[PDB]
């Protein structure tokens, strides 16, 4: 149908747009702490720590395929990467700060992200 186009330009926009705000939280992180799957052959006992296990190449892995309907479901991968790292590494800890950092520094983005999202439908 041509709704079904319609739909499906729709989200590839949102892909589209989602791509770059993507592009701009990754730049928070220069030391590249995120960038890929914490490795369970150098950290064993992960995932009995960690039940949702995310980074930002399983996060464009997710938005090549489309996998976001709406800047909500964006959102909650990229703040699993966040609280992630908040709880399996301690405060004192060049991990856990670079989260914080990733959080203060993203929040600007996401917040403009936000108002695009609602202002182009």
């Amino acid at each position: 149908s041509m709704e079904q186009v319609a739909m499906e330009l729709r989200l590839t926009e949102l892909t589209r747009l989602l791509r770059s705000v993507l592009d701009q939280l990754q730049d928070k992180d220069p030391a590249r702490i995120f960038a890929q799957p914490v490795s369970l052959k150098e950290v064993p006992d992960y995932l009995d720590h960690i039940k949702h296990p995310m980074d930002f190449a399983t996060m464009r892995k997710r938005l090549e395929a489309q996998g976001y309907k709406n800047l909500h479901e964006f959102e909650e991968d990229f703040d699993l990467i966040i609280d992630n790292c908040m709880k399996y590494n301690a405060r004192d800890t060049v991990f856990y700060r670079a989260a914080v950092r990733l959080r203060d520094q993203g929040g600007v983005v996401l917040r403009q992200a936000r108002r695009e999202v609602d202002s182009i439908g």
